[PDB]
Formats: C-alpha cells, sequence, structure tokens
C-alpha cells in the first residue's frame, strides 16, 4: 500500500479435484458452447478409445466411476474450464491425485493430449494392479493424524498392510492397504473413536506402498512424452512443496503412485508463502471444503460451469 510495505499475500493458486468429485453430465455445459473448452473435449474425444464424452454427460454404461474411465474425464473438464478462463494468473498450483496431472497441463509440464494419454494409462494400470477383494481404502472421519496412524500400526500385521494415504482436511484421512485389514477398521473404528470409517468404492490399495507394483509400467509410458519445466511451481502430492523442475517433477509423479497424497502439508506450505485465494476447477468443491477445514481464512472460488467462466472472465 501506501506506506510501501506490500505484506506477503495476494497470491492465487489454481487447484484441480481427482477420484470422488466426478458426476455424470460434467462438463456437457460447455460443449458446442465455449470455443476453447471444445478444442479440449474434442481433443479428449479423438485421442481415447471409449467414448470419454458419452462417459462424461450421460454415462449408459455406468462406468464413469471406474477410475480407467474417471481419471482422463477429470482432466479434460478441468483442461476444458482452464481453457476457456481468460487472465487466470497463478502463482502456483496443485491438484489432489490425479489432479495433479491437471496442474502439470496447466504449468505447461505436459500438453493436454500427452496428459489424458498418460492419465488414461495410470487408471488403468491402478485398475488391474490387483485382483478384486485384495486391497482397497477408507475415510477415517473424526480422528486425529497421530491417532489413525497408530491404529494403522496396530493393525499392520501378519505381511499385511494399512496405511495413512490421502491426507486431506484435520478429520479427514483416507486409509490404504490389504482389504483384511481396511474391512477389520471399518468394523472397528466407531469403538476405536472414529466418528465414521467409510470404505470406498476403489478397485485397489491406492497410494499405499502396495502400488509399488505398477512403478516400472508406469515409468516406461510415461518415457514416450516430453516433459517441459513448469511455468510457475506444482506443489507435489508426494512431498508438499513447490517444484519446478522436469526431471524432479515426473520422477515425483512415479512416486506420486505409491505415496500418501500430503494435501493438508501442500494447502499449508502455499498459506506460507502468501497464498490466500485458492480457485478450485473442475466439477464439485470438495477441495474448497478442505482446505476451508485446514484455513478458514483464505478466499475460496469454485469454478464448476460455463456460467462460472462466464462471470469470471
Ligand atoms: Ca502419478
Amino acid at each position: 500500500h501506501s506506506s510501501g510495505l506490500v505484506p506477503r499475500g495476494s497470491h492465487m493458486a489454481i487447484i484441480f479435484p481427482g477420484q470422488g468429485a466426478q458426476k455424470v453430465g460434467m462438463a456437457q455445459d460447455l460443449f458446442n458452447n465455449n470455443d476453447q473448452a471444445t478444442e479440449i473435449l474434442t481433443s479428449a474425444a479423438k485421442t481415447l478409445d471409449f467414448d470419454i464424452l458419452e462417459t462424461m454427460f450421460t454415462d449408459e454404461e455406468g462406468k464413469l466411476g471406474e477410475t480407467e474411465n474417471t481419471q482422463p474425464a477429470l482432466l479434460t473438464h478441468s483442461s476444458a474450464l482452464l481453457a476457456a478462463l481468460k487472465n487466470l494468473n497463478p502463482d502456483f498450483t496443485m491438484g489432489h491425485s490425479l489432479g495433479e496431472y491437471s496442474s502439470l497441463v496447466a504449468a505447461d509440464v505436459l500438453s493436454f493430449e500427452d496428459a489424458v494419454k498418460i492419465v488414461r494409462k495410470r487408471g488403468q494400470l491402478m485398475a488391474q494392479a490387483f485382483p478384486t477383494g485384495v486391497g482397497s481404502m477408507a475415510a477415517v472421519l473424526g480422528l486425529d493424524f497421530d491417532k489413525v496412524d497408530e491404529i494403522c500400526k496396530s493393525l499392520s500385521s501378519d505381511d499385511k498392510i494399512i496405511e495413512p494415504a490421502n491426507i486431506n482436511c484435520p478429520g479427514q484421512i483416507v486409509v490404504s492397504g490389504h482389504k483384511a485389514l481396511i474391512d477389520e477398521l471399518v468394523e472397528k473404528g466407531k469403538s476405536l473413536g472414529a466418528k465414521r470409517v467409510m470404505p470406498l468404492a476403489v478397485s485397489g490399495p491406492f497410494h499405499s506402498s502396495l502400488m509399488k507394483v505398477i512403478e516400472e509400467d508406469f515409468s516406461s509410458y510415461i518415457n514416450q512424452f516430453e516433459w517441459r519445466d513448469a511455468k510457475f511451481p506444482v506443489v507435489q502430492n508426494v512431498n508438499a512443496q513447490g517444484e519446478t523442475d522436469k526431471e524432479v517433477i515426473k520422477s515425483n509423479m512415479v512416486k506420486q503412485l505409491y505415496s500418501p497424497v500430503q494435501f493438508i502439508n501442500s494447502t499449508e506450505w502455499l498459506i506460507d508463502q502468501g497464498v490466500d485465494h485458492f480457485i478450485e476447477i473442475g466439477p464439485g468443491k470438495v477441495l474448497s471444503g478442505l482446505i476451508k477445514k485446514i484455513n478458514r481464512d483464505v478466499k475460496l472460488t469454485s469454478i464448476q460451469t460455463l456460467e462460472d467462466v462466464k462471470g469470471w472472465n
């Protein structure tokens, strides 16, 4: 201001949701109503080997929530919104699990066509990593991280493991690992003091050390594309810090598979750099809800529809 002392603040981060934020009908309002968004949607349609747009808009096969489909659907919706927005001037970005790929497209690490192929393979490898019934995930609500981690250490036994996977906000920690231990937690969660332990609709033990089984296949595929440096820092899920290096970001995308999503620490790191406005771009406002529980003073904007794009523009 007029004192010549500009407070740390006024930085803005654009952020992107992942699995769990999809909805049938997503992006149907953009298609053929905005040229930039439609370029992205038609790119995804021409690139993918299934009918991504039918799957997003009407999902007559009820497969939108199967992660091999949901991942490219979410990337496509967030990127289509992003392409339609004018003078979005982010200082940083982050995204939740799949959402980090939307950050990579936003920061020009990856082109949209390279990223949509990459996340389709990421979804197919995750979906096929373990047979039905071997690994799963559950949301533990109402407990501090230290208590959830203790519980996980107690139940991990007999060569089976359960680990904190998605560290979302105070009172919401998703855990992941062998299904027998996930189901024991589901059964005993109330007695252990959790407000609610919700088993989740997932095909495997995502973001647990068990996902090392797909590291090699994923590293091999991602070498088929050119990765670039980021134009502004991507706060990565593995380490909760801003990264711009192409080789550091690429290596962290492979580690991301089998490492917990550090959403609380990434949110905190961004606020400690002076981010006071987060703009969520995608279907739903799930990350805005998590950030509100992390810090109630920062500003939250959600961009979900063509009308929200018009209002911003
Ligand atoms: Ca990854």
